[PDB]
């Protein structure tokens, strides 16, 4: 029976799913790891023991334990994201859509989700891999790891809680991949890890790792990337905010032994209560417990290894969204409503800038101001909300991608980059959002192409065109089709830079993506704060 | 007779010249000082002795000894703007155009030439004021003064040299024309001093002097204003340049009274030979001899009397052309000739910007670099040459102008602004030198309304109206006729900073000329070379 597979830990029986008037093979929540609890809990991932009998994989497992959004309480905009099972700290599993009947051979496919290292979920329903699966004959894996303090409170040099265990979650689970997945048809030499925002600066972490390099053929980032500044800290850094930890939670602080053995007695919603307490001053775009620059997952700096070409050479996918920091303004920004259209006078445009830098001096503050403003009118409600919304998205997201993009082209083996653009028909988050951060990754798994979704025609045929492109580049490490006839996405080179709009209009080449303000923050804004 | 006139000064005899048609009075060369000679040179003018006998005021007088232009011989475009009489140390004389019949009692217009301080004549054929005087019945006056170290060699503490003589040739003839112009008709209450560039940043000068602003009622800028760059020294640094030209001419330098007295014993053009020599290393956009900020001509720095309001407060009327800095860069820049397109390199745009900015630091370079360069695309030859004439003429013309509107606006008593971007049809200078300075004199004369001259006759409405512009500002202060049906002009206000187009288009107002580069010069970049 194609449903039982015998793997190196055991036996697995997994349900037969139907998806768009067909069906295909689905095995949920297979254990990769020992569940990190008890005296476990900050620790290393460990192998999951070998079990007798047949795992039950018919249904999804647990979440990791995380904060949960309850700002707009009942809102399917933001409780999508949520948790939709029973949170625990047994969480350590992956899903597996096999299309039918079972390949021999077929290209896998590994999902790392976002979140901000916070939060998130391989259960969520724009995560369902059966319809990339079935339409593009792919393995589809989604992992899961340990976010929030339990996956990366960082206190280096200790062995208990070393830091960075989330991101050696994902490596034990690409392991297994490497180790398992050719029982379930699919190929361990084309596996292609791919995810969103804290995914994919996972992703892009994975290149970097030495320890990890070797677990995957080529990799995919959407909205991420390993260099961008609220997805790693500094290991003294990381070390004052697990004290901070302690502190919050009546800790004995002597010993890194005594802090953890008390943060191990506490129960799992008492360190979510609190972790937003130990973020420094200036936290609105920040996450408390992030990967950390250890020496040993990261040999050095990420950006002396960016420099040096000291990472994996493949190739890469990559891209973002139009309207990268509407989230981050909404959530955290005095001002942004879910239910005005948020129009933001000149008082409120200078705080946002102060809150966007709060280390610049005087002169780095008039910088920001200088390159954003529209000076032909300076209170227009609308010029200034998308003036701060552009700043928040350049500085944490496009331009941090578009360095890494810069830096890794000079050595890899093809890089594909792309400007998705269409805001979703069906969307229910405000207008001003813009084409949101999140928001193609429906367009990634196929849910446009389920009709009770509401979305247009032309939507249903994007996302056939970006699973194709995903899957293409999974398979042959280029999105386009060998001599087929439609518009070709051309290769991203050093001197051309040229990249592609994703949208429901007919595809253009543009070149360099916000090159201007990516100067501004890349180069400019640095060398004015080393100097004043 | 009307060609005859009786002056405190002694009586002068006119001749009577054509115009479109018509006839007028022309009283040409009268005298206003002793001539600046022998050991009068270099030292504050005197007035004219009064002469028995009638003064033969028929022709043209001298020029004053100035530098020459051969850069292109024979060519109509460097040539004329050339002395177009014999030059000579005597050369204090002024010309008087005035409607026949005589009137009885008109508004006075008093043109002040341009030429950067060390050249300049008012006998050129673009500044004959006869079509002005007739067109729009004023009294058209042109003075002149000296130019050069004639005019401007600054010993300061000296009173053989004490600086700024040639702007005390200048005051003379105004406090002539009060003294004098009721008896040509024209009325010294109603005085309208207007000039270009140097004459636009002298015009702005006599208003911010104490010793000069009872002497006119309202001024006109045109494409300088007192605070641009090449327009002042300090007193330090002119009395450097003028022991520099000692040294050139193998002075005794060990007093002002042995320096003054070699530079007297010089014949005129060996110290015109030799007047670029007295530069510093940074000359490229910087003439030898201009005022001095001497405290007593100009009691404090022009920037602190403009910021506490001590000047004139009357109406002004101003503008800019659109390429300012076209002959800058033609004449000074390698890489710019006459006859090519002048297309610049990646590594000349580099050049020219350092060049533009030779004291800033590297921060400083990077800064006006992002704030120009076009990113889309770094190497097209046409926008870097494009890019590198905007900075040179914002930097030295246009946002210093702008800085002084807006600081001039919030005393006086009404400011009109312009933008003059009609390129004449007749122009000789290459293209890619664009609107440029200097070319919109001969539409402020009414010179298209000469049919030989072939300009179009959209270029004669114009001229038309500027014409009717200034001298309707001359006469009453405000440019738009008294309930007219044109568009009007409107007021330059500190909160909406609207401005007009000058073009043969119909009138299009708009808001806040060049506000974003101007930002960026008058305020950014000041702030970032004060703390590096
Ligand atoms: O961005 N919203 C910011 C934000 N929220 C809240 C409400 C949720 C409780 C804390 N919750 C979060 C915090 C922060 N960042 C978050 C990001 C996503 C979800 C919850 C967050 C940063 C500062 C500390 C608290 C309060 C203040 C905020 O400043
Ligand atoms: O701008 N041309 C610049 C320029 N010319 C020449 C040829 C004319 C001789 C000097 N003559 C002028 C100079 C300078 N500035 C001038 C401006 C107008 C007319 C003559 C000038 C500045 C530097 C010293 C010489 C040589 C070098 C130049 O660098
Ligand atoms: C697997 O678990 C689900 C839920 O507990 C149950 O309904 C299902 O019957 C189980 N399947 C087997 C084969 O035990
Ligand atoms: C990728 O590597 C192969 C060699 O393995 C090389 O021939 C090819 O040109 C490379 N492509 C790029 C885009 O670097
Ligand atoms: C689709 O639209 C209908 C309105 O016709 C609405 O009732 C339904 O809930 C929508 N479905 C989804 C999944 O939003
Ligand atoms: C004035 O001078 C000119 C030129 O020298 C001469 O031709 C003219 O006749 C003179 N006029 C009188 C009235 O002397
Ligand atoms: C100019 O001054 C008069 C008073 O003399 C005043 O009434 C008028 O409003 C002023 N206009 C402007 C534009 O300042
Ligand atoms: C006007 O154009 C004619 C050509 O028809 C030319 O010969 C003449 O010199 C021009 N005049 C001027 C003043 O440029
Ligand atoms: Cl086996
Ligand atoms: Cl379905
Ligand atoms: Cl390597
Ligand atoms: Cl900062
Ligand atoms: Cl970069
Ligand atoms: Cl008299
Ligand atoms: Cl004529
Ligand atoms: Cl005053
Ligand atoms: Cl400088
Ligand atoms: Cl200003």
């Amino acid at each position: 029976s194609e449903l039982l597979v015998n793997t190196k830990s055991g036996k697995v029986m997994g349900t037969r799913v139907p998806v768009l008037s067909s069906h295909i093979s689905a095995f949920l929540g297979i254990p990769f790891a020992e569940p990190p609890v008890g005296n476990m809990r900050f620790r290393r991932p460990e192998p999951k023991k070998p079990w007798s009998g047949v795992w039950n994989a018919s249904t999804y497992p647990n979440n990791c334990q995380q904060y949960v959004d309850e700002q707009f309480p009942g809102f399917s905009g933001s409780e999508m994201w949520n948790p939709n099972r029973e949170m625990s700290e047994d969480c350590l599993y992956l899903n597996i859509w096999v299309p039918s009947p079972r390949p021999k051979s077929t290209t896998v496919m590994v999902w790392i989700y976002g979140g901000g290292f916070y939060s998130g979920s391989s259960t969520l329903d724009v995560y369902n891999g059966k319809y990339l699966a079935y339409t593009e004959e792919v393995v589809l894996v989604s992992l899961s790891y340990r976010v929030g303090a339990f996956g990366f409170l960082a206190l280096h040099g200790s062995q208990e809680a070393p830091g960075n265990v989330g991101l050696l979650d994902q490596r034990m689970a690409l392991q297994w991949v490497h180790d398992n997945i050719q029982f379930f048809g699919g190929d361990p030499k084309t596996v292609t890890i791919f995810g969103e925002s804290a995914g994919g600066a996972s992703v892009g972490m994975h290149i970097l790792s030495p320890g990890s390099r070797d677990l995957f053929r080529r990799a995919i980032l959407q909205s991420g990337s390993p260099n961008c500044p609220w997805a790693s800290v500094s290991v003294a850094e990381g070390r004052r905010r697990a004290v901070e930890l302690g502190r919050n939670l009546n800790c004995n602080l002597n010993s890194d032994e005594e802090l953890i053995h008390c943060l191990r007695e506490k129960k799992p919603q008492e360190l979510i209560d609190v972790e937003w307490n130990v973020l420094p001053f200036d936290s609105i775009f920040r996450f408390s417990f992030v990967p950390v620059i250890d020496g040993e997952f990261f040999p050095t700096s990420l950006e002396s290894m960016l420099n040096s070409g000291n990472f994996k050479k493949t190739q890469i996918l990559l891209g973002v969204n139009k309207d990268e920091g509407s989230f981050f303004l909404l959530y955290g920004a005095p001002g942004f409503s879910k239910d005005s259209e948020s129009k933001i006078s000149r008082e409120d445009f200078m705080s946002g800038v102060k809150l966007s830098v709060p280390h610049a001096n005087d002169l780095g503050l008039d910088a920001v101001t200088l390159q954003y403003t529209d000076w032909m009118d300076d209170n227009n409600g609308i010029k200034n909300r998308d003036g701060l919304d552009d700043i928040v998205g350049d500085h944490n997201v496009i331009c941090p991608l578009m360095h890494f993009v810069n830096k890794y082209t000079k050595f890899g083996n093809g890089t594909y980059l792309y400007f998705f653009n269409h805001r979703a028909s069906n969307l229910v988050w405000p207008e001003w959002m813009g084409v949101i951060h999140g928001y193609e990754i429906e367009f990634v798994f196929g849910l446009p192409l389920v009709k009770e979704l509401n979305y247009t025609a032309e939507e249903e045929a994007l996302s056939r065109r970006i699973m194709h492109y995903w899957a293409t580049f999974a398979k042959t490490g280029n999105p386009n089709e060998p001599h087929s006839q439609e518009s070709k996405w051309p290769l991203f080179t050093t001197k051309e830079q040229k990249f592609i709009d994703l949208n429901t209009e007919p595809m253009k080449v543009h070149q360099r993506l916000r090159v201007q303000m990516c100067v501004f923050w890349n180069q400019f804004l640095p060398k004015l704060l080393n100097a004043t």
